[PDB]
């Protein structure tokens, strides 16, 4: 019995006896995967490259990918009719959706995650927060201020070798492999966990004259193991869509502490930190900034950052032991 | 106007007066390019998770992605006619063509480079290097230990983001984008050249407790900037061919230097090494194992392995000062 | 606003307060077309001439497309959880689907239409129509014969020049043209309405020696009108599903009627008659079989056959007159 | 092994030991075809129905398939360098090639044969043929006013239920099956040769108020057999390319004779007879006005009509016996 995303979203969403509003979401947010994957994979390319002359194109037309993706989140989001509050990482201000398409659910979302990857043509994707609008009043950024504890389902899309989604919400994350040939994601792997150790750490070690003291000692560790283990391996795709996700798939951890350019560390808490931190949780993984738990940050700014660490219980619990040593002074 | 890969090859194929035997290999390895990416992406999985049922399989048809990769070049190789000794990371021998289909060509190539990578959807590619049979004597296997000096063609196929196919040859460098759309490689970036200094550095830093004193040196200058610069950023994708063409369009440098476990090096002369070379030089970059130039390598074994450091000329003499510094105390 | 079959399913489902099982149902339809789609069109064909040798198949595997066709219908329309017996053109028998997986829908269908257009490519296509369970007992094929006027959903998928699904529910008929790039069917004509009276003429002249009466002076009509007006102009795609949708959107009328060989006709009833009759109709046109309406006869068999004439009602009611006259005596 | 219609072509090319340039055209037309394909199959209709939202369009950007197919067959070839002079069926003029892109080659083409069957989406295609300039003058409309049987190389392309390319060249025919999936034509059928006798008509009956005496009686011959065998079965689908392609792997007749409104035909005999003509000798069939060889007139006007019947050898003729009877008595 193969299972598809939208068979999938639909009868989650009648086991859960839902109005529909988040299965149409769900589906949107399918049709927009589906859409900036073709567009990443470069199809057409050759009719930029004129092989059809220059008849059609009379002016500018040229989209960045970033932009495009962008575009195309927003509108198939509003489309949907699912959503009142948008937040993305390459808008300034939060986008309040018309009364007429309206709908009861926020998202923030990064389009196209890993920005210095587009043009190399390394890993990039886009990653995804849901939350359900709490107060009454009329809807602004403020509903997009929630602790990521409050999302009813993230995940993300990776346009890697392969293009695939990973989505989570309340009973567990699964993953969905897109088949291009027919334009239908299929489930994959179900109720997804992440191995309680791994033996990859990932981060730009390029910051290292900026590092704190708990994480220049467990880097140290990782690569001259204390107890003479073997030394970790080392990855940094430079995506975070990417990184993450072979951290959920073959365990280990992934991190972006602060440094000096910055202070608060660099990934967004909204678009980037909170749905891989609920992803990760769900998969029964951590994600701290060191000192808290990313989903119980009470956001103040809808592009406020954070600094993260993330993957495998227990390779994370090992850095925040580390940091717990280095504060009992 | 507009130029595809096949007009590309056909073009220069006609400027050298060939008989058009090295025409047709490059032909056949774009054809098998496109069907490996067509498989890596994906395509048809939907069957292999019973969307027609179970009527359709027969026995036990489950082929990996490298296996299938490895039939794929072979197989399309062979019947180019124009190959008559065949090397590939997945043999142990090398391949001798059959008479019938023999050709005058040599190809060493590496079917799915970046192993570690293929299960967690990282971007991984084909790498490969062509020489012509330069003897009178039966085809063997002496006929692929020729010197990377010697390629009349190389390069490699990334499936990223996107697809793109780069070839160097004695002219140049030239990158081709396929778009999926209509099966054809775009010509998007002409004799390409790579930055003379570049900002990233890239190496598996896991291995630093059995890195020689001169990376160790780089490395520590690479974060702590003697001039008081701003360090250099780290990127590792893990999968060679990823990391070497983001060399090539950022700038750079890419390491991958002897350890306890490959004393001499890890990646392979041949299928790995040489051809990245071959694309370093011809694009005005450098690539040596830190002793001498990885062209100048006479190699033994088909399967030999080397260190190999390449990338933007001033990053990687500037490694290469240290490597001489050490050798003159 | 863009809308996709998967939204327009979903809001009518929603607009009509059912539980769901239409919308699961009309979902996987909508995958098992693309999928069929997809082979049609010979995606992957290469593999079938051993592009990559013959290291996976190692048994019979090269399945006929009406057969393939079959299978995906049954398999997907099964994995829906919502049909308890579907006829098949291509099975004797009924299936009467495990009660695991049975739904309150009947389906009728005809996995590739146009048998002998298969081989020399000409459009082919998929039909299909829709009952609600009637009675209470066990599930037969006797819940498939009821009668065309019974239906709740017909329609059809014409894989031409380009793939387009044509839906049929109550209130109106709907094409949705299928984008291959996102595997996305996309709405692009709402609430279609045939033309009054057109001026094309369908059907296989070769059964000449054999018509009745009536449609021999019909046909003696279109090609030398009484009133000296223009003649008509001829077309018989030779496939029902491609005669028919050019019949719907150009109007005209499209006939099969009884001949020696085929003295009730040749088309059948429940899943080539009734389901084109219930698109003519809702779409304003009408389909007789020249004596009665075709949605008013009660089947007796589900392999059933039937003379038909379908389009425009101006033109279907001129034969009709005919008939009438010849009736006179 | 496996062929693929670049090493098809190529392979042709060195056999002749040619300089490459027909190659080069041919595999131009390859691209061509692909491109036409692609956008007849619809691939990227969401974006014209706002999926991205109504940013990326800044003008009228909403070229029709005709439209576009000519723009891409004269910019493909054009690119190719091989051609001096060009005839669409879409342009009054000839297109002369600017001295710089000039190449030996004639080429004669319908973009996108069967207009009337664009919006329906019944079966479509591209045909072509190609001369070699016959002069020393400089290139004019005269180069493309040669008989037929100049013709070098000629064929179609069929963008049915699948695309497959016929290419028709001194040694025969050969059908190959375009593989979407990979943007590769593969050999499916060598040597073609058509049925001696078959039993398919195809015409447009609704002339037959206006068909000469002789077309009149071989109709009426093939409904009621003199021998009493059974009839021939209709078919018409309207577009020359899908009926004429029918024709050759099918065996029967293909007949458009002149009548009140194309009192010399209405089919154009350079880029609609003569390339189906030279096809059908090429495969063993006939081709005649029903009064010459379509392949002996010689063209005095580039968009000259003329009547044509082509198909197995035994049926033309004995529609040819028929002529010679008449203009006997
Ligand atoms: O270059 P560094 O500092 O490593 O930053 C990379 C990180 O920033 C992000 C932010 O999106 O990429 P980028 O800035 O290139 O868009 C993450 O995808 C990635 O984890
Ligand atoms: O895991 P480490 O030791 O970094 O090795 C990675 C290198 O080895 C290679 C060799 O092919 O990957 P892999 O062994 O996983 O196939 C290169 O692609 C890559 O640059
Ligand atoms: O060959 P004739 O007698 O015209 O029959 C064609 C008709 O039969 C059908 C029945 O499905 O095709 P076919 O028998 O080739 O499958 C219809 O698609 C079509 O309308
Ligand atoms: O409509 P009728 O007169 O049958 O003409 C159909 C013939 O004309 C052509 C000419 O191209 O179609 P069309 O005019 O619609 O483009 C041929 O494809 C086809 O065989
Ligand atoms: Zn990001
Ligand atoms: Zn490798
Ligand atoms: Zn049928
Ligand atoms: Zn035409």
């Amino acid at each position: 019995n193969i299972v598809t995303l939208t068979r999938f979203v639909m009868e989650e969403g009648r086991k859960a006896r839902g109005t529909g509003e988040m299965t149409q979401l769900l589906n949107s947010l399918c049709t927009a995967v589906k859409a900036i994957s073709t567009a990443v994979r470069k199809a057409g390319i050759a009719h930029l490259y004129g092989i059809a002359g220059s008849t059609n194109v009379t002016g500018d037309q040229v989209k960045k990918l970033d932009v495009l993706s962008n575009d195309l989140v927003i509108n198939v989001l509003k489309s949907s009719f699912a959503t009142c509050v948008l937040v993305s990482e390459e808008d300034k201000n939060a986008i309040i959706v018309e009364p007429e398409k309206r709908g009861k659910y926020v998202v923030c979302f990064d389009p196209l995650d890993g920005s210095s990857n587009i043009d190399c043509l390394v890993s990039i994707g886009t990653i995804f927060g849901i939350y359900r609008k709490n107060s009454t009043d009329e809807p602004s950024e403020k509903d997009a201020l929630q602790p990521g504890r409050n999302l009813v389902a993230a995940g993300y899309a990776l346009y890697g070798s392969a293009t695939m989604l990973v989505l989570a919400m309340v009973n567990g994350v699964n993953c969905f492999m897109l088949d291009p040939a027919i334009g239908e994601f299929i489930l994959v792997d179900r109720d997804v966990k992440i191995k309680k150790k791994g033996s990859i750490y990932s981060i730009n070690e390029g910051y290292a004259k900026e590092f704190d003291p708990a994480i220049t000692e467990y880097i140290q560790r990782k690569k001259f193991p204390p107890d003479n283990s073997a030394p970790y391996g080392a990855r940094y795709v430079g995506s975070m869509v990417a990184d993450v996700h072979r951290t959920l798939v073959y365990g280990g951890i992934f991190m972006y502490p602060a440094n000096k350019k910055s202070p608060k560390g660099k990934l967004r808490l909204l678009y980037e930190c909170n749905p891989m931190a609920y992803v990760m949780e769900k998969a029964g993984g951590l994600a701290t900034t060191g000192k808290e738990a990313v989903l119980d940050i009470v956001p103040t700014d809808i592009h406020q950052r954070a600094p993260i660490i993330l993957g495998s219980p227990e390779d994370v619990t090992e850095l925040l032991e580390i940091y717990q040593k280095h504060a009992a002074k």
